[PDB]
């Protein structure tokens, strides 16, 4: 029976021991919500924040909570140009920002930079998800920087931080990332929550969010610590809750963002992309890598 | 192909990226124990040393290996009295120690202390696993100290280390436990090895083991925290390995043995047994436990 009105529940958490209507629920996962970002001093009332925004799950959701809380919550979505996936999610969030009149910044990978993932990750060397991940965390913050966002937030949740945890332990982050001079703050309101709890809240509040998971991978790292640890908390609950707790600079010289090196990862990267596609003729020879400056 | 001979591999460990044939995959696994021994100083070349055998693969494996190397290797066996699984066990047990002529010592426990681990659970409340573990530390260090063993050896090996300290991560040993004035030595040989890595060499070697796992449990935590480790390593060989490396007194009153308070948790669970016995009529009420002093 729900916890607070005793009618139906819609939702049990044996993590937490607690059910409640869908009403309950929702109610209960908002606040929780707000208590977080209490609890860590995360944001300022009706402060400015820039949403890590895919059309997943959880950004979508998170998007919702801190409108809803009344921060004044601009998302930003990277087009990564990997086929109608990447198409598919530039639909899905617009159509979430367009319905809630939300506005929605995005870049366009190819458009900004000449090369998509794929063809970036051919071209630099690294695995699409290396390539990606350093495109994504770089584009991220210099877009927050750039329009002038104190903090940054992503939809990473109990899952993500634990399948992390385990991952370093096998293979040898906090709520809060404090701001510096070239640094956005990044807050994880969700970290305490579980996949299927936030994907409880998706559903209960009737957002349309990508069902498509991305073509690679598929072989991803973190989908296998994530089913191991799954596979203890089903018989287990509160697992990883308590292996959690439990538990618990120089300037670029191409673009002024912080790095520990003479030249930063993001434009190291593009550098030699634009190199390599000039010996192969696919840029003109004159042609330079000019990134964007703090 | 071997590493050694260059002949057909029969066993392959991706963990360590190495194939043996039959006859250097068993030299392997007998030197790599006699490494595991003197890197930890855990052995004298003949000293005699007490080996809790259950009759399963590692630690009959054990045996045999211990043997091999020239120590004075005898076993103990404990007829923890639960159902044709502890006649088996014994069984088996007595087979090997009987075809390699070691001497093998039985505790049945029935017969010495009256019940036998099921009906010792109901009485004294604990579950079958809590009741039995106990009652398997104290006996083989009792009959250790007894007969005069520096040290007590078992079987436990990678699979059960990583096992072990996953659940604490999750529910908040080392190779050599010291010896101390009531407690022989607790050397673990086979504390490198995979549990694949001791079925191989069990199987090669064309031991006999005990196929059968005990009724209880069927439940087991320790089991949970294998499959997800295995789901793992499978993936992402050396898993394992790599995460335990990453890591890396009073008189009882009754009895004489170490512990922590007035009377130790065997002496208190037994007393308890006896008295509900008595209770339910099972002992004459004139009898007392009596267990043996140091
Ligand atoms: S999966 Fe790898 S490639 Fe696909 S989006 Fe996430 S990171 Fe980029
Ligand atoms: S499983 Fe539990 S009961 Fe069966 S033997 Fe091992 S410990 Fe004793
Ligand atoms: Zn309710
Ligand atoms: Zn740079
Ligand atoms: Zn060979
Ligand atoms: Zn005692």
């Amino acid at each position: 029976v729900c916890k607070v009105c005793g009618q139906k529940a819609q939702v049990e958490m044996r993590s937490r021991g607690l059910a409640l209507c869908r009403e309950h629920y929702l109610d209960w996962f908002v606040k929780e919500t707000e208590r977080a970002i209490r609890r860590h001093r995360m944001l300022l009332p009706g402060e400015r924040v820039l949403v890590a925004v895919s059309g997943g799950k959880d950004s979508l959701a998170l998007w919702d909570v801190l409108s809803r809380l009344g921060y004044q919550a601009v998302g930003l979505h990277i087009e990564l140009g990997i086929g109608e996936y990447s198409k598919r999610s530039l639909e899905v969030t617009q159509a979430f920002a367009r319905e809630r009149g939300l506005e929605l910044l995005v870049v366009d990978l190819k458009e900004a930079y000449g090369f998509g993932v794929p063809e970036l990750a051919r071209l630099s060397g690294r695995v699409a998800c290396s390539a990606c991940g350093l495109s994504k965390r770089y584009i991220i913050n210099q877009v927050a920087v750039e329009e002038g966002f104190r903090v940054v937030a992503t939809g990473h949740n109990l899952d993500d931080e634990a399948a992390v945890l385990f991952g370093n332990l096998l293979n040898p982050q906090g709520p809060v990332l404090p701001e510096k001079p070239g640094l956005a703050a990044r807050v994880k309101p969700f970290y305490r929550f579980s996949e299927r709890e936030v994907l409880s809240y998706t559903l209960l509040r009737g957002i349309r969010y990508l069902h498509e998971e991305c073509p690679n991978a598929k072989g991803a790292k973190s989908l296998l610590y994530k089913e191991a640890l799954n596979l203890v908390e089903r018989s287990m609950p509160g697992a990883k809750l308590r292996f959690l707790d439990g538990f618990l600079l120089r300037e670029c010289e191409r673009c002024g963002y912080p790095t520990t090196g003479a030249v930063c990862a993001f434009c190291r990267m593009w550098d030699a992309v634009y190199r390599r596609a000039k010996k192969r003729k696919l840029l003109p020879e004159e042609v330079s890598f000019r990134p964007r400056v703090k």
